Formats: C-alpha cells, structure tokens, sequence
C-alpha cells in the first residue's frame, strides 16, 4: 500500500519525475514524482 | 510528517469526513477525510 506526501524540499515547477523522486529520498522517501497541473513534487512510500 | 492513500474501503462518494476517518481508522491508519471533486475517501497518518 502506497502512501504519498508533498515534498518539502521541491522548488519551482515539477517537470521532471526523476527529479522529484531523488529530492524526496533526500527526505526520507523511497521515490516521488510530480502530479497535477499545479506540477507538484508528491513523495512516496509504502505504507 | 502526515501521508495520505486513497481508502480501498470505503464505498462510493464520500459525503461525511467522519465516516471516511472511521473507515480510515479500520484500514490501519489514524483518520481521513473527503476530497476531490469525485468525492473520495482518503485516509491518513504519520509516515
């Protein structure tokens, strides 16, 4: 089961998955990637 | 630090966060509220 939260760390506009997922296990997370129009950086983990 | 997941119980839209945060709380995790504009149920707790 997956569980998700914003990135804390993430700055600017989310284009790159990739990029997100690596800033978020600099914050503890196993990967993230960026969601929605507003191109926010979304961390995850299993729960 | 809080992370949300979508219920994977509760049935149809979700009118009352309370129901949401009790079925929430049977899915392992500490409460949970209505959101969306298809209105789910999503729980939470702390990572």
């Amino acid at each position: 089961r997956v569980c998700e939260s914003q990135s804390h760390k993430f700055e600017g506009a989310c284009m790159g998955d990739h990029n997100c997922a690596l800033v978020c296990r600099n914050e503890g997370f196993s990967g993230g990637k960026c969601k929605g129009l507003r191109r926010r950086c979304f961390c995850t983990k299993l729960c």
